[PDB]
């Protein structure tokens, strides 16, 4: 398929270069990393403070690069328990320059959580990267609650 191809060409051309998560009521930085966790097919691991489950809501800063052009950049994004997905969330960029660097802020709401001590290790956040509708790469990125 032409968009198949136009799919994997998106990939090839796209990195996430850092990205930064904060409490959205303080402004304070509680994790931060460089590590493209948007790459697929491995299961990534993230160590994050447990306090971070007791935030109302959570900044996210997230900055790409991507040699294509991409009419509507967007995620879907899935917080897996034990293989039951307990949430889902929904964040459009729009229009991707190409050749550019971006980085795109996003407010991610909590929707009662359950201790981190029963989450740890357990979690499992599925990120879908998508131009409009044709699907780019799914990613996965496992979780520990420190
Ligand atoms: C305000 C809610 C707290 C938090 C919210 O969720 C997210 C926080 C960051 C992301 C996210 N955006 C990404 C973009 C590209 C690639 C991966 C991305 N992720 C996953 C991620 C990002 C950074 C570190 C670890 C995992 C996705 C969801 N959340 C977290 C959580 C805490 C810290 C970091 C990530 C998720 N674990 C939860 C378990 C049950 C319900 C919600 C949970």
């Amino acid at each position: 398929s032409a968009k198949d191809e136009r799919a994997r060409e998106i990939l090839r051309g796209f990195k996430l270069n850092w990205m930064n998560l904060r409490d959205a009521e303080t402004g304070k930085i509680l994790w931060q990393g460089t590590e493209d966790l948007s790459v697929p097919g491995v299961e990534h691991e993230a160590r994050v403070p447990k306090k971070i489950l007791k935030c109302k809501a959570v900044s996210r800063e997230l900055n790409f690069s991507s040699t294509e052009q991409m009419e509507k950049f967007r995620l879907e994004q899935k917080v897996y328990f034990k293989g039951q997905c307990l949430e889902e969330w929904f964040f459009e960029f729009g229009f991707v320059i190409p050749n550019s660097t971006n980085t795109w802020q996003s407010l991610i709401e909590a929707a009662q959580m359950m201790p981190a001590s029963v989450l740890t290790g357990n979690v499992i956040i599925e990120t879908k990267f998508f131009d409009d509708d044709l699907l780019v790469s799914t990613s996965r990125v496992r979780l520990f609650y420190v």
